[PDB]
């Protein structure tokens, strides 16, 4: 491989269509069992047509001679004479193509490269390029886990086999027969598998030699400045209380806000800090900020990897951030004796992070 190079969307949170469980851990899970095979995974939750358009243009961009892509997507799907589309989060009720993506428009685009390797899975719910191509319409089908997690028949399958050093269709193949085996996909037209790959090419192979192939190196530090992470901050109050920010990532639009209490003064009986008056683009609801648990903001994925007796916020717009993530922190604190609440509060810049950078 001249590159290892993946892009994941998974579409949940529709705004005229059925809402989709799956995608979020199914994205999620593909994205680390991806890292580890060495490849430099972008991983996108909820994004509009102009947002899945940018970043499939980006993503096939990438694909130069020798390069090993990746490209997986679940949400909505969509079927219309002869042709499959990917639903973005922003489409109307009913489906029309101008507004989502057509796949054969996407497969001819492939067609074009040179590419060592290229992987196109699709699990929706209804010279040669070395292209394999996965089409799963089993997507609302999924399972609950003892996590309370609903996970993909497609993924569940494929997570099982992925890390296998065997040839890519291979593999595919025995998630297709493992469907076909499983109660829920039987003796149904759950998986299509299209591949034009002549050489016994896998997602194991290794990535050519940075003593003479440069781009990968150029490629790592382009990816690693689209996930930085904004470093803790501790807030100083006049009334004493010190209040720290923290910061997690859970995909490359999606970060976590904790704020916890790091010094409350003894006139001080109960205190909390809320953030607050975010970016208008990011469109975060004041009813969905502030919890008392990760779980509770829509993070199920970074839940015990959190510190406890925080307040947690889920910011999953990060891609619509066109300016500097400036909001405010706005302590509430009560004096055992005193009449009621008192409010102080502090802007804070924290830069334009992960997706945000680019
Ligand atoms: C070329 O850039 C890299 C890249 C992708 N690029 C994008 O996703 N671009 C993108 C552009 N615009 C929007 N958009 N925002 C608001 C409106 N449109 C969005 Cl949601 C996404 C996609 N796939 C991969 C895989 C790897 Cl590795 N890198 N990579 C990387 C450096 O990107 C992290």
């Amino acid at each position: 491989a001249k590159d290892k190079v993946a892009l994941l969307i998974g579409n949940m949170n529709y705004r005229e269509h059925p809402k989709l469980k799956a995608p979020l851990v199914d994205v999620y899970e593909l994205t680390n069992l991806l890292r580890q095979l060495d490849f430099k995974v972008v991983s996108l939750l909820d994004l509009t047509e102009y947002e899945m358009r940018n970043a499939v243009d980006e993503f096939l961009l990438l694909l130069d001679k020798g390069v090993y892509g990746l490209l997986y997507y679940a949400g909505h799907g969509y079927e219309n004479f002869g042709n499959s589309f990917m639903v973005p989060v922003d489409a109307p009720n009913p489906y029309r193509s101008e507004n989502c993506l057509c796949v054969q428009n996407i497969l001819k685009l492939m067609q074009e490269k040179e590419t060592g390797l290229n992987v196109f899975l699709l699990d929706m719910c209804r010279v040669t390029a070395n292209i394999v191509f996965g089409y799963a319409t089993c997507q609302e089908a999924f399972e609950i886990q003892h996590s309370g997690l609903a996970n993909g028949i497609f993924m569940k399958f494929l997570k099982d086999r992925l890390l296998e050093d065997k040839k890519i269709t291979v593999l595919l193949d025995e998630v297709a027969e493992d469907m076909g085996k499983c109660h829920l996909t039987k003796g149904k037209q759950a998986l299509e598998i299209r591949s034009s790959l002549s050489e016994k090419r896998a997602l194991t192979d290794p990535i050519q030699g940075t003593e003479y192939s440069a781009e990968s190196l150029v490629r790592n530090l382009q990816w690693a400045k689209a996930h930085e992470l904004p470093e803790s901050m501790c807030l100083k109050f006049d009334c004493g209380v010190q209040i720290q920010l923290g910061f997690a990532a859970e995909f490359s639009n999606v970060m976590i806000i904790y704020t916890s209490i790091v010094y409350k003064p003894p006139e001080i009986i109960m205190c909390d800090a809320y953030v607050t008056d975010f970016p208008l683009d990011l469109d975060i609801d004041p009813k969905d900020a502030n919890k008392g648990t990760p779980e509770e903001t829509g993070s199920y994925l970074v839940s015990k990897d959190l510190p406890k007796h925080c307040l947690y916020t889920r910011l999953s717009s990060l891609q619509k951030l066109k300016e500097h993530l400036v909001f405010t922190v706005c302590l509430s604190y009560q004096y055992s004796g005193l009449e009621d609440t008192v409010e102080d509060k502090q802007e804070v810049n924290v830069g334009k992070p992960l997706i945000a950078k680019l």
